[PDB]
């Protein structure tokens, strides 16, 4: 079985974005709130939006603003690359599901280390010097925590995803740049119980 | 008698230059809020990292919104954007911080203080702005600290006002020679004191 992750694209109004996130939740196993170029107000206000429009929690991931996750009552944080270590967040909240994004071996295994419980890695598709799809499987064969791939994530580049050895797949642009974000989502699903 | 000088980040400049400026007028300020909107936590975390090992004093610091990087950097106090977390949050978690709100009305400054905040800055100020400093001043009993095209010719009026403290940006950050701009505030300030 391998886990979908949609990842919001810092791109749209807050009340669209909102719909668009309680329309594809059936579809998804996980939504990284991904905002970047938000003030903490209009996250607060884009939460505040999905919550009245019954999202479920316990699938909402937020990325690095680790103090909107706290007052927000959501219990799982993704930690950037030359961010907050694992282990300063895993000393005072022990609460928290960390998820480390890294782009090497090296920095994989570090993570591992510092007490993450899974990575994101990436980018697998950008043209990592070619090198993300042999990394993957290299990765995978080192640490025994969850890797979840991501970068150019396609419907038909998931079974080379999964012969590496992926336990999932991160999306950002192959849902919410689509005019049918709902279909998009299901493609992808659709795809991954094919290959079962 | 004694008038706090708050220094605003312009969220403009690489880090390598902005810990440049932050370490050349730190003796000439109070306070240095960080306020750097458009960076990441990586980017922001490096830029506390160069001004670190640049010497500068930690009491000084403030961070603006990101509670995060404040707790896990040992700074102790935090500069609250309005429509954000609310001081009664924060210190139910945080109980050892320093609490300020941004405020941009009295009925705003009345409710930050029924909150629990410790302090509020007011603006923008720049004769409607300053009266209602004035009105504010009566209305609540934590420190006001003025912001908005604060410049040294206008410290008197504010001072008169009942300002506790002033706040400026452009005219420290965007001057050619920040130090020499935070003097004439530091200067204008000295004089009113003896004055
Ligand atoms: C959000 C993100 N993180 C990456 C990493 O390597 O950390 S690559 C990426 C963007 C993925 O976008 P799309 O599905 O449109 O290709
Ligand atoms: C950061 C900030 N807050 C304001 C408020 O009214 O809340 S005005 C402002 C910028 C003030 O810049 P300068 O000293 O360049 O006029």
């Amino acid at each position: 079985h391998m886990e979908l992750h949609a990842i919001t694209d810092d791109s749209k109004p807050v009340e669209e974005l909102a719909r668009i996130i309680i329309t594809i939740q059936n579809e998804v196993d996980f939504i990284h709130i991904r905002e970047r170029s938000k003030s903490a107000a209009d996250i607060l206000k884009l939460l505040d939006l999905i919550f009245e429009g019954g999202i479920d929690k316990r699938k909402l991931v937020m990325n690095g603003r680790v103090d909107i996750a706290l007052f927000s009552t959501i219990h799982r944080v993704q930690l950037p690359s030359g961010s907050f270590s694992p282990k300063q967040i895993r000393a005072r909240f022990p609460h928290l599901h960390i998820g480390r994004s890294v782009h090497s071996l090296e920095e994989a295994v570090q993570a591992e280390k510092e007490d993450a419980d899974y990575v994101l890695f990436g980018h697998v598709f950008e043209t990592l010097e070619g090198r993300g799809v042999s990394l993957l499987s290299d990765i995978k064969q080192r640490i025994s925590i969850p890797v979840i791939a991501i970068g150019g994530m396609t419907p038909d580049r998931l079974r080379d995803v999964k012969q590496a050895g992926a336990d999932g797949i991160a999306v950002m642009s192959g849902i919410f740049s689509s005019a049918e974000p709902l279909e998009a989502a299901r493609r992808y699903s659709r795809k991954l119980k094919e290959m079962r």
